[PDB]
């Protein structure tokens, strides 16, 4: 929700969600082929205003064997 996870904080969030286990960023991107048009919400914005976290983000951290609609 409305709390700015920016720079270090967004890395920290993404790292605990996937990072240390796995990763593939959605910068403001969509996986495989979709452009900087915030398709999969858009990491930068979803983090640095919307709190990218454990139940808000994993869908664009690494959706692997752990894959979730949050």
């Amino acid at each position: 929700g409305p709390e700015t996870l920016c720079g270090a904080e967004l890395v920290d969030a993404l790292q605990f969600v996937c990072g240390d286990r796995g990763f593939y960023f959605n910068k403001p991107t969509g996986y495989g082929s979709s452009s900087r048009r915030a398709p999969q919400t858009g990491i930068v914005d979803e983090c640095c205003f919307r709190s990218c976290d454990l139940r808000r983000l994993e869908m664009y951290c690494a959706p692997l064997k752990p894959a979730k609609s949050a």
